């Protein structure tokens, strides 16, 4: 069971790498 | 149509908060055990 | 905790949908 | 520039399916209770 909260935190790590990525494909695509 | 790809995306992003936040729920109710 | 695997059933849909549409916007985006 | 969008595109859904399978892991442990 903490196993399970560890792989929570670790996976929202990951989730918010994945949103800076999108939002910074976002703009690229936005500059042109 | 570039302009709707980027409206999507942010449609997406908004989503993915959502969902950020969910598991953000689940996981104080798992340290809750 | 019933509940909570609910949930996690619930974010795997809405995650499926995500992925659905990022392989569109790449779909598109690749068609020029 | 429109490739290296398209490769990262590519690289954010590989990582998004991973989630996923880690998630169908955790629900299934949680099925387990």
């Amino acid at each position: 069971m903490k196993q399970i909260e560890d792989k929570l935190e670790e996976i929202l790590s990951k989730l918010y790498h994945i949103c800076n990525e999108l939002a910074r494909i976002k703009k690229l695509l936005g500059e042109r």
